[PDB]
């Protein structure tokens, strides 16, 4: 592969409502965001049906739950600015409609919830730097001015909280390596300088926390295999060496922590089916990749239900949304086969970065 | 000690608001519930001042955050029934005032949030059985009728979610041993039979989840030392043997999981000071107890701030509330000395069980 | 129990030959040491038959393999001095007969192999202090003079190597607590002062190393339950708190590390049957005790065969030696039932310490 | 690199004597084996001086300690047959001189000690299959006839015991992948079929056991980085996926388990200096490679001293043997700088496999 490739992304963004019902957000052929939700917080639930938000959008939507349980969606508009819309009350299907946050956006938006309850949004700006904007009070439609964190980005940003409440942001840099920058005090506008984690990545970075607190980062490497790196101390400075796992993947990875505390990674494999690998013991070795039947046309998007069961969403060859899930709350559970969440077809609205 | 002793309890109940500010609830000499909160979600924050809820109460208050971020407090009233009051909006100091849930209550109330967003309350009833009542919709003032789970209780109940979303309830039985009962499917009114975990306990049980998912239970034993037992499988049936730790304790324990994923336990020690022990490695051996300066007159109540720092509340010999906290987000952090949260004096309103 | 009780000991000492065949040493009704060995290094092997060493002895024999593979046995003689005899070549049943090491001995002897290949023997002397004597060259019948390490002993000593090659010795002191003393440099006559590990023990201490390097010590406590303590650092100074396991035991424990690296403990239980407990995960919680059919009249002595399978020796009610073993090299293996190693009856020749 | 490359090997074979003194074996410019030993079992000991064994050899020597403590060396002779010579007594510098074992050898010999005390030798034969021969009684100069295990080898074989006593042998196959074959019962001539572990390796395999029992295998991969794979069950069939570590290495790796039970790997790095990586926690992530000053001309050979301290041997640019070691028995110890073990120069006598 080209060292500047960005692997295929997931086709929807997912969130858990305040009652843990899953709700998915995607872009249809009308260039509008449509959403659909479980009617009860279990993977075998029926889904409500696809519902449209009026308005044309020009990026993949990002969704996050506010600290008062209301979902809020962020998306680039036809004016290349940032727009958002929110549930007006937790677990209710009444939304505010799109409202402006301005700026000039050249990536998909990324959203993170600070540990003091304030949402914060990260984007690549018109100068290819990292910019951000935040709620000035928890779960309130009152936002800061736009501010730059500098750098040069060549991927979408990925943000995650450290165990001590400090946001850390990861992104590919101008040298195609993974860089990162972090708050030096929790939920405060005081940030480090940019630092390189060195390698070469060919996907957006994917970040998860392990049970020990520590962040782990997953990405596709230059040889098209999964690689990963982890924090080895109590700060954002001390990291392991990179490790790669054998097996060519053809999409971004998606990572999840199962209810036994072990990590699992899902990715589209070299044969265009869904592949899965899991840690066999704590911090442990990784299993050989296992394959699920069925050709898929996007990266997976992963979520967990109220009972811990993992559920995976993909685009099918018919350009509709399919999903499968674990049959039991159990690391060795069998899985269902792909089922259709029918009613619309989806397009990949991800911002083209070059 | 007597095998039917119940060790001294904590003097306040604490919760984190939606923005993670700590808020404490206690009973003053007027037999009313008073509360106080941090003005910002950090341990060195100033506190707002003690504010009264009108109404006379006859138990320790229990508090839990709803899935929409609103705090809700439960307490026994002068009529021996259950009463509750709630924040009318997340992170706001406007409350509903006490509203009735009826029933007949002979213990302190215990509250648990189901993984489908519904609060559920557990109490000992007038027949000494375990009774419960629940929200019929997530974060809504719409409640079920009272229902019995049977048994015979001689302690307050303690409830916790398993990793798969099933509530499990622990309580001392008529033989002074620890018993438990559990949902057999997550957030459903389908329950097991009562089963004994065998020993003899002389405090209320204290339950926490470890990073591996598994529940761990802590209690004082018949020889006045801390003992503990843990789940060793993926279900509620398979448990370890009990282990005891040397050192006489003179209150209920309080347990917390620090931001490195290790467990710590706090208790009033044999010299009436606060003692602390921590796991030195994963699942590991426990440290010798360490002592903090200062005589204390209750069990500790423990909480974590937005930046991970642990904070401990106790009754002082002056009958006021004192607290101390970690200076840094770090397992080996030093601690502050006791500081006063002045303005009222507190009484122990715990229901007397015999 | 009395705080100065010493629990019942094992009836034989066992060693692995250079080819890993098990060989057992015990004292018969003629007050002579007799031995018997496997004919091949597997638990289902036939045994050779009981063979006598000429000479009357007055303690339990201790056996250790030299660094050149020759077994060597140590025992107190009718003159209260230390005697030894050795295989004249590895894996051969030709022995030297008893030869004198003099001194005055008031405990059973304890033997440890230094990491420079020299045997070293620890005993309580006529002044109740700890004394020792060592080979001055590896696997050579050339010994030092007797030297005192001081202290006051009220149990037999137990010695074990730390991971860095320093011998550490454990023994009950005059206050019935567990004390210890250690080499400050590996395989050198340079020793620490005595230090207390505090509790009260009612058996000889039993010491094993875990996979992490660290020593763990097991003993019966004042309430007749198993207790244990472990090193938590890289030196001999830093230890955990003591923990107890529920369940009354009526003999010394015996500990072994199974081939998955987890610890298992065997002891005679409160019903006079053999009980077993194992660590369920690394450093983990301990299982409930499991019982084997059959009344036993000594503590267990445990060993491992060439294929990893655990084998347990006990005195039966007929005063003969019985054993059972794992059917497969596997932590969850089933076990055989007791089988007789017939031909002599055994007596407990342990030195009476008070 | 070429997929059929075999990376540069270590220049000496090392063993611990019965008293744990290190002794090294290498080939000098006269094509004879010379050896040198520590005079005391500590890394700062003086060495005795280089001593010659008479006889011309045509492979790297392999050395193993017998179960009676006597070292024994194996080497290919001028007739392409296998020869051996042994210490006539443990810890003594009197040797038997070279004695014939016949056969026809096309690799370096590899030696393994069965858990019943019998040495067993593995070689590639004249038909490129794996052949072996064994002692028919423990630590005795009585050997079996040569027997074939089949296969097709394109590297030297590497043998290691599983925790249950079964020998397992690893070697590169005709497809440049790593293959293996194993005893199906401990120390018995009953073997599995050959099975592939799949990848492509460009060094001999290096095998070590972890504390959990399980084997781990390290090799250089097709992209010249270190890769590794581990057993994930209790048998020889169940393995993890392969993982690679970033960093180009230019020699075979050498692995050792330090006294805290963690693995460390040493290799010549891309800048021709010695590099080291270690596991930061159990099973854990690996550290970034650290470099030692000094250009080296072979792979490292690693050993541990009687006090646990790691010591590393390499060929220097002057064609002599150099070594360095840890200053303390401690995972975070500093290291010495290279010191010369002077008196002869060494050649790489490894059999050229293509
Ligand atoms: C998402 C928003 O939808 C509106 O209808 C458009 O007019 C805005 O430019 C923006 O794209
Ligand atoms: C997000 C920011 O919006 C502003 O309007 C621009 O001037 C910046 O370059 C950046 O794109
Ligand atoms: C993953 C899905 O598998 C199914 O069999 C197909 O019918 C869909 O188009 C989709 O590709
Ligand atoms: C908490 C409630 O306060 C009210 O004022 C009382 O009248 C009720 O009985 C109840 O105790
Ligand atoms: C909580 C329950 O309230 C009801 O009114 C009573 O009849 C029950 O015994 C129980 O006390
Ligand atoms: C824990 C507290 O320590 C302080 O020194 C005392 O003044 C208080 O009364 C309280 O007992
Ligand atoms: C073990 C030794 O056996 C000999 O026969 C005795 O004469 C010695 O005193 C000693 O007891
Ligand atoms: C083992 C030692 O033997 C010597 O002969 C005695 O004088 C000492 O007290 C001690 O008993
Ligand atoms: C442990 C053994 O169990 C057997 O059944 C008995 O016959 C023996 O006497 C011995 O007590
Ligand atoms: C190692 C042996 O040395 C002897 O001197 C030679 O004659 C043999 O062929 C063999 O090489
Ligand atoms: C080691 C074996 O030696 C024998 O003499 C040969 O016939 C075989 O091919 C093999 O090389
Ligand atoms: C590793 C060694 O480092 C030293 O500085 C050099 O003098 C030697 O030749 C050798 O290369």
């Amino acid at each position: 592969i080209e060292n500047s490739a960005i692997a295929l992304s997931g086709i929807v963004s997912v969130a858990n409502n305040a009652d843990n019902r899953l709700e998915v957000f995607g872009v249809s052929t009308d260039s509008a965001v449509w959403h659909n939700w479980q009617t009860a917080p279990l993977p075998n639930s029926s889904w409500a049906g696809w519902n449209k938000f009026n308005g044309v959008v020009t990026s993949k939507p990002a969704v996050h739950r506010n600290s008062d349980g209301r979902l809020e969606v962020f998306v680039r508009g036809t004016d290349n600015a940032l727009w958002h819309n929110w549930q007006t009350a937790a677990d209710t299907n009444t939304w505010s409609s799109w409202q402006p946050l301005y700026g000039g956006i050249t990536s998909n938006p990324e959203v993170c919830l600070n540990s003091d309850g304030r949402l914060e949004v990260f984007v690549r700006g018109s100068d290819n730097a990292l910019w951000h904007i935040w709620q000035t009070a928890a779960h309130t439609n009152s936002w800061s001015n736009w501010k730059s964190l500098g750098g040069t980005l060549t991927s979408n940003p990925a943000a995650h909280l450290n165990a001590d409440g400090r946001i850390e942001v990861f992104a590919r840099g101008a040298d195609n390596a993974l860089w990162h920058i972090w708050q030096t005090a929790a939920h405060t506008d005081q940030w480090s300088n940019w630092q390189s984690l060195k390698s070469v990545i060919t996907s957006d970075p994917v970040v998860i926390n392990n049970c020990d607190g520590r962040l782990e980062v997953f990405a596709r490497g230059a040889d098209s295999t999964l690689r990963h790196i982890s924090q080895i101390g109590s700060d954002s400075v001390s990291w392991s060496n990179w490790q790669c796992l054998d097996g060519v993947i053809t999409s971004a990875p998606a990572a999840v922590k199962n209810i036994s505390g072990q990590l699992e990674v899902f990715a589209r494999g070299a044969d265009n089916t869904l592949w899965r690998t899991w840690q066999t013991s704590h911090n442990g070795p990784w299993s050989n990749w296992s394959s699920f039947t069925g050709i898929i046309a996007s990266a997976p998007t992963v979520a967990k239900n109220s009972d811990g069961r993992i559920e995976v969403f993909v685009l099918g060859l018919d350009k509709a949304l399919w999903h499968l899930w674990q049959t039991t709350s159990s690391t060795t559970s069998s899985w269902t086969t792909w089922a259709l969440i029918g009613g619309i077809t989806l397009i990949d609205a991800s911002v083209i970065l070059e």
